[PDB]
């Protein structure tokens, strides 16, 4: 089964972005990468989604959800997200990162937990945060300090 | 396997709407129903999606796609769709209606063909249109005349 720990090589993957362009994690070696998993585009709470808090991060942020690319494109534009948003539509990556759960109101609907992984220039996992509660937000300040140490 | 023909009882199903409320086709017996399958919310071409052409139909229109409810809710609101939009997220219904295909740019992504079924007050299929080409639009005028004959 899948378990991701600090110090391990981050599991590689290739997913389509909002323009259906294939994005491969390992092609980003040489750059700090932040994986930002979210349960669902257009989750309602506010004028802008919390994913916009990654706009200011000094790294290559990959937002990842199981939403289809067409909807993620509208979500990206509506919320002025300035970074790549990927669609894990077959749930390959939520499984590889062990961040899958079933949405309570939708039997058999598997989606990402709210999670963040920071990956160094060598492709190793250097920070991990996974919340079972989808409404919690990650500690952005700590994440940015980790990114700084890897830059 | 599944095949839907004129004169048959429409296959029953229960799917969540944009508020995650379960909607069951057979509960609509006594009313004319129009199933309007579409491949994907937020498909770009125009200021408003063609699904809005069902706003004027004198029947209970159920829009159906494999998009998740949260995205379909944003799609419904953006395009001022006045009718129920259902999420066939496990592809149960596209299979039952034999309107599934794989999106060319996304391996393993199964979605609805552009299709319309009109169902009479007894729950029987009375009109069927299925387009392999997702950009074609159905003959709205004929559909509305069929609806009239069933009213």
């Amino acid at each position: 089964g899948h378990m991701v720990e600090i110090g391990e090589l981050a599991p590689d993957f290739e997913l389509p972005d909002t323009e259906l362009k294939k994005v491969k994690l390992s092609a980003l070696k040489g750059k700090v990468v932040v994986l930002a998993f979210y349960p669902a585009a257009f989750t309602q709470v506010t004028f802008r989604d919390s994913m916009a808090k990654f706009n200011q991060v000094n790294a290559v942020v990959l937002g990842i959800s199981v939403d289809p690319p067409f909807s993620n494109k509208a979500f990206k534009e509506h919320n002025k997200l300035n970074f790549t948003i990927l669609s894990d539509y077959n749930r390959e990556v939520v499984k590889k990162y062990n961040v899958a759960w079933e949405f309570p109101a939708l039997p058999g609907y598997v989606l990402a937990k709210r999670a963040v992984f920071v990956i160094d220039k060598e492709g190793k996992v250097r920070y991990k945060w996974v919340s079972d509660d989808p409404t919690k937000e990650p500690p952005y300040d700590e994440i940015e300090k980790v990114v700084k140490s890897l830059s």
